[PDB]
């Protein structure tokens, strides 16, 4: 295969240097196929807080990166691309949640976990599209401020029956805004398929889905409905994923989705990554310090 020097490359310097490789499920295929863990937000930080080697190379975004940082601040966290980021968290600042924490007293500050690191020390709980309904729902208050994904919030409402103020205004993740009328054309295509969508799209898309969860929940479906074909409303590489896992099953695109940033990671700057040890994540200790307890109250409240 004409990619070999630099998987071959890759797989070599990682084991003499020492890393792991952590992907997210949005990471391109070829980069699924020479990481150690894949998976989604959710799994990513639970790993973090179980891995023993010294040294990380993590291919996904800037704010989990830095979550991964933040759990493990004495080792060396790497990330290919230092640009990689969600363009959905630089609207949501500390000025904000102070101005919404005044506005509604005593409501929880529940960040999901594309924030920046800065707002995550304000944060009384860090979540996931995966347990953001869970953890709502554990929280001893019936008002929560919510941020910065306006879709999750209002699926964490819903699933909870509690009042969700969300900050910023209009915040959202552009490759999630699919259109209902492309689950109605699936439908008429493949009637006995079953729709499966992100919480981050908008309600009437999650409102037509057969299922809504997070990308490790998705692919997880499978396990228990026996469905020849899945239809995936999520971020494109998510489809290779779900194929790697059940090669018996179809899984369709709703639409073409690509996160930009996402794509950022590429096998060559991969490489350069491993053979400079570069590009570290770094963060202020005073950072990790206030940033680690709403990361680690998530986990207080699934288990
Ligand atoms: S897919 Fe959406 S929410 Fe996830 S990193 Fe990309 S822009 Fe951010």
């Amino acid at each position: 295969h004409h990619h070999h020097h630099m998987v071959d490359e890759i797989l070599k310097l990682k084991k003499e240097k020492g890393y792991i490789i952590l992907a997210h499920n949005y990471q391109i295929p070829e980069l699924q196929d020479i990481a150690d863990f894949v998976g989604d937000s959710l799994q990513l930080a639970r790993k973090a807080m179980e891995l023993s080697e010294k040294k990380i190379l993590f291919l996904g975004v800037d704010f989990m990166a830095e979550l991964v940082k933040i759990l493990n601040p004495d080792k060396k966290v790497i990330v290919p691309d230092r640009s990689a980021t969600c363009p959905m968290a630089n609207r949501l600042t500390p000025e904000i949640i102070r101005e919404y924490r005044e506005k509604f007293p005593d409501a929880p500050v529940v960040l999901f976990v594309n924030s920046t690191s800065e707002c995550k020390t304000l944060a009384d709980v860090i979540c996931t599209s995966a347990n953001a309904v869970e953890v709502v729902k554990k929280l001893d208050s019936s008002v929560v401020i919510f941020g910065p994904d306006r879709n999750l919030g209002e699926y964490v409402a819903e699933k909870t029956g509690k009042k969700v103020i969300t900050i910023p205004e209009n915040g959202h993740c552009p490759v999630h805004q699919f259109n209902a009328e492309s689950i109605d054309a699936v439908r008429k295509k493949y009637p006995d398929a079953k729709v499966i969508v992100h919480p981050e799209c908008p309600k009437p898309v999650r409102d037509k889905a057969d299922y809504v969860g997070s990308t490790g929940q998705m692919e997880k479906i499978p396990e228990r409905d026996p469905s020849r074909i899945f239809v995936i409303g999520t971020e494109i590489g998510m489809i290779h994923k779900l194929k790697k896992k059940f090669p018996d099953r179809e899984f369709v695109p709703l639409e073409m989705a690509v996160c930009v940033n996402m794509k950022k990671n590429t096998l060559e700057n991969t490489l350069h990554a491993l053979q400079t040890e570069s590009f570290e994540v770094i963060l202020p200790k005073e950072v990790i310090e206030k940033a680690k307890k709403p990361i680690l109250r998530m986990f207080e409240l699934m288990g």
